[PDB]
């Protein structure tokens, strides 16, 4: 039954009005987060609650493997309406230990339609075969690619037009790399923030319009 999340619901609206009576008022007005998150649809990776947001605060995507692709316009338009229309500051791409299709994507079964998006991702297993070898287990070798995934499409989003057009036009933006723990609720940054046209190799850079 749905019946519980219903009566969470009207808990938790009454909770928070208790306690402010205009919350939900005030921010019906506008939306205005500093952040994009860019995470895995994974249930044990609940963006807000991993670093203390309130409604309002983190414009979020979630798909399998916090995968970002060059040709996909669905998470292409959720950066796109991130970063044009509300001017996030800040786009904080964390994938997590233990992916599942991270997992998937360095093992050899099919499993559908998800094949063929967590294509990238075997993509990234196969150029670092030399690296996830001389690593002993599985797990390992999952959590690495875990890694070397959010590196990856930290690169994937600064190297958008919508990233570089940002800057061409002086808007402040960081793209960000950042990794959660699901046994340990950490996260957990990666060092690979990006926040200029600088940063990025020749090859990726676009001119401006
Ligand atoms: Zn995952």
């Amino acid at each position: 039954a749905l019946q519980q999340l219903f009566e969470n619901n009207v808990r938790w609206a009454e909770a928070i009005k208790q306690e402010d009576p205009d919350f939900f008022a005030k921010l019906a007005r506008q939306q205005t987060p500093e952040y994009l998150w860019i995470g895995c649809s994974d249930a044990r990776v609940p963006a807000n609650e991993i670093v203390g947001m309130l409604p309002g605060d983190l414009f979020v995507h979630r798909n399998v493997a916090n995968v970002v692709l060059h040709t996909d316009l669905n998470c292409l338009s959720v950066i796109q309406f991130a970063v044009d229309v509300l001017k996030v500051k800040h786009i904080l791409v964390t994938g997590h230990y233990g992916c599942g299709g991270v997992r998937a994507s360095l093992h050899n079964d099919q499993l559908g339609l998800i094949d063929g998006w967590l294509r990238s991702i075997r993509d990234l297993a196969y150029e670092y075969r030399e690296h996830l070898e001389q690593l002993p287990t599985e797990e390992e070798r999952v959590d690495r690619l875990c890694e070397l995934n959010v590196i990856q499409q930290v690169a994937n989003v600064s190297h958008t037009s919508i990233v570089q057009n940002a800057w061409h036009r002086g808007q402040s933006l960081s793209v960000h790399g950042c990794i959660y723990g699901i046994k340990d609720g950490l996260w957990k940054n990666l060092n690979v923030t990006v926040s200029g046209l600088d940063q990025l190799p020749p090859q990726y850079r676009l001119s401006p319009l």
